[PDB]
């Protein structure tokens, strides 16, 4: 359990440009509710983005996940301490996220300090050059006529995955 | 395509008791992004839930899902056309989602005209003799410290497991 809590604080997930506080506070939900507890922003819209009061209201519970949550400026500077960091886009066909997250947990097994973390845009995607910075794209194949879910939607799926490869 | 659209219709997704309008209509919204169009209400706590302003405004893009949604008095009604329900929980460890959704397939692709049940119950579960009904149990392995999550929320991972087993 404490080792097991361990693997599973070597995982991060970074939210890029988040615009709408809500879906920040649902972001941090969402991973707590599957065992994760570490949230990224970078280039907020608004500085102390985790404290609005949307955001602190659709956190109910993980109020410590927002809290914690980490804001830099820059995607480089969320990258600094991760070693497998994968882009994840709703657009060859990328690796999807259920092979992503079986790397994931490969990765955390092989490494001693190996640090995953899931990378996502907003609705209005991530840019070429931060893509590039990633170590793979992954992708969420879902329904072409309705692909384009809430990016906290986007989160739980990735996060179940990761947990369920975790496990 | 065609073939495969035809596959998801033989998958429903079963409420029982919904209490809260506003679910209703985020559970449209999240089968649809899957790729489902099939949802069913048993019991709900008032007569024409799915019409009800929240769960429309919840449905935005799903309101056709919503509009054909079935409603029942029971869940026999609802389970009469079912060869093979889940009953889905979060409480010896049953079969898991991921478990489940193979069978779904395996079902689906063995019978020229068998029907597949997700069966849900709200946070305030299934009773017994509700669980009695369907052919197998069982669950999403979320957080311990936070396994209760939103009914959509888990209506979304099932989707998700299933949309993925279909493929």
């Amino acid at each position: 359990s404490n080792a097991m809590t361990q693997a599973f604080s070597r995982v991060r997930f970074i939210m890029t440009q988040p615009s709408h506080p809500g879906n920040v506070g649902s972001a941090a939900r969402a991973i707590k509710t599957m065992g994760f507890g570490e949230l990224v922003l970078v280039a907020p819209r608004f500085p102390d983005m985790t404290a609005q009061p949307e955001a602190v209201a659709l956190a109910s519970g993980a109020l410590d996940v927002l809290e914690r949550a980490a804001v830099h400026d820059t995607l480089e500077e969320a990258l600094a301490p991760v070693t497998l960091a994968f882009a994840l886009t709703t657009r060859p066909p990328p690796c999807d996220i259920r092979e992503a997250a079986g790397l994931a947990r490969r990765h955390l097994d092989d490494t001693e300090a190996g640090v995953v973390a899931i990378v996502l845009g907003t609705e209005r995607g991530l840019t070429n050059a931060q893509i590039e910075l990633c170590h793979r794209i992954c992708h969420i194949p879902a329904n072409p006529q309705y692909s384009s879910l809430n990016v906290a939607q986007a989160l739980q799926l990735a996060a179940w995955e990761l947990r369920y490869a975790l496990l």
